[PDB]
């Protein structure tokens, strides 16, 4: 038997819309990511989507075929059971262009990156760029492109363009990730790219004696109609621990909290709650560390939680001290083009009264800039936000042609 684990390691899956994200997470986990309403009406993906996968090999068998998402090698030929490697997760991106901000707060969560290319669409699609882009600004390194759609180009057609992104990536950081070319629809050669994920996508170190902090994501209400009161529960928060540990029972704040009047004027109240479950997926744990995204159980009122009502927030223990800040002081740099238009233009200087929009860890918040100068702009914030370290990336867009678009990044300087 393989052993029942928390995931520990997230895998971006970016890309320009229509180009097979979702389909390819399918391929490899068996789960199909979009559960909203309105993600299945219109047939793409809005929130960002997840999906768990065990990852192991047979010893016995040849490579890539060696590699599977279930205990049997039956599939290579062999009786053995494959040896156990790692649970994985994976973090489906929207590739529409309009929610690239749902994007940059997936990007936070990630270890490392799938960047899925159709091979029927001209290169590079304004969404295959900026994915790019955001995927650099923000560090995750550990890259695969994944070719996909080969099943309805001829070989000299998905050669040509294997040139192009080789080319598109010579003289980046990008320049030495692998080109892994599948069909997600048809399952062909999704063993190669689990090789891949394997030997491109390791798990990071991690360091769990820092001091516990998760970003969160999702909130639910998770009490379902016909059941009897006593299995009815609290409110549940989705997220991702990016440093540290949480245990059942361990007291916890949700950070900035709760917006409420204090002396006549709007104020954020600190949520104090305890841990009451750990899943990940459909398991229940005793703890929690990074990798995967977990949902923690607490004792709070459902209406709390419920509608995703708590995302950009962050959980830490109760006694953390952690800036909640209205204002914030950030180190700049621009990007030279808005690479997310079909056109690229050139990127204008920041100015004072302009209104931005900040990417910080899960959170986005529109802010004014009270001050500008060389490297450093201060923003005063519609909503405060809380920043669990020194020098933490944000992402900065400007609102331009009537869409948010990324112009550059910086360190929140606290
Ligand atoms: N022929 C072919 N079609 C594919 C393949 N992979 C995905 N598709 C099709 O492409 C369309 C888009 O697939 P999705 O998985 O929804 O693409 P996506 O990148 O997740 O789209 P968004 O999340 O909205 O940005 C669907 O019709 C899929 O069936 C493939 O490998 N070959
Ligand atoms: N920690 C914890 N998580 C839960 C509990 N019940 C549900 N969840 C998680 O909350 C999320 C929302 O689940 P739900 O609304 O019931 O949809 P479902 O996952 O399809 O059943 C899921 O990811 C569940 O794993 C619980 O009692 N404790
Ligand atoms: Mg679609
Ligand atoms: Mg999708």
């Amino acid at each position: 038997a393989w052993p029942k684990v928390q995931p520990e390691v997230n895998i971006g899956v970016v890309g320009h819309v229509d180009h097979g994200k979702t389909t390819l997470v399918q391929a490899i986990t068996g789960i199909w990511t979009s559960k909203h309403s309105e993600e299945l009406k219109r047939g793409m993906t809005i929130k960002l989507g997840y999906a768990e996968t065990n990852i192991g090999v047979c010893e016995s068998c040849k490579k890539p075929e060696a590699y599977v998402t279930e205990p049997s090698c039956k599939s290579c030929g062999s009786d053995d059971e494959p040896k156990f490697l790692r649970r994985i997760s994976f973090i489906d991106a929207p590739g529409a262009e309009v929610l690239m901000a749902t994007m940059l707060s997936g990007a936070a969560l990630m270890d490392g990156a799938i960047l899925v290319v159709a091979a029927n669409e001209p290169f590079p699609q304004p969404q295959t760029r900026e994915h790019f882009v955001a995927l650099g600004i923000i560090g995750v390194k550990n890259l695969i492109i994944v070719q996909n759609k080969v099943d309805v180009v001829s070989k000299e057609e998905a050669l040509s363009q294997y040139r192009q992104i080789k080319q598109f990536t010579k003289g980046t950081w990008a320049e030495n990730v692998p080109i892994i070319p599948v069909s997600a629809l048809h399952k062909i050669n999704i063993d190669s790219l689990i090789e891949g994920i394997e030997e491109y996508i390791k798990t990071p170190y991690r360091d769990l004696s820092q001091k516990p902090v998760m970003l969160v994501i999702r909130s639910f209400d998770v009490n379902k109609p016909g059941t009897q009161f006593n299995e009815l529960k609290g409110g549940v928060i989705g997220g991702s621990i990016i440093q540290g540990l949480f245990k059942v029972d361990q007291e916890i704040k949700v950070l900035p909290g709760l917006r409420v009047e204090k002396q006549g004027k709007v104020s954020y109240e600190p949520i104090f709650t305890k841990i009451s479950s750990i899943r990940f997926g459909d398991e229940e744990f005793k703890e929690a560390k990074p990798g995967g995204l977990v949902a923690i159980g607490t004792y709070l009122d459902p209406s709390l939680t419920k509608a995703d009502n708590l995302l950009g927030s962050i959980i830490t223990l109760a006694d953390a001290e952690v800036p909640v800040l209205w204002n914030i002081r950030i180190k700049y740099n621009l990007l030279e083009r808005v690479v997310g238009a079909k056109e690229m233009l050139k990127v204008d200087p920041i100015r004072a009264k302009e209104t931005l929009m900040l990417s910080v860890g899960s959170s986005t918040t529109l802010g004014i800039v009270t001050s500008v100068k060389k490297d450093e702009i201060e923003v005063e914030l519609r909503r405060p936000v809380a920043v669990w370290s020194n020098n933490i990336r944000t992402v900065i867009s400007r609102q331009i042609a009537g869409r948010w678009r990324m112009i550059g990044w910086g360190l929140v300087e606290i």
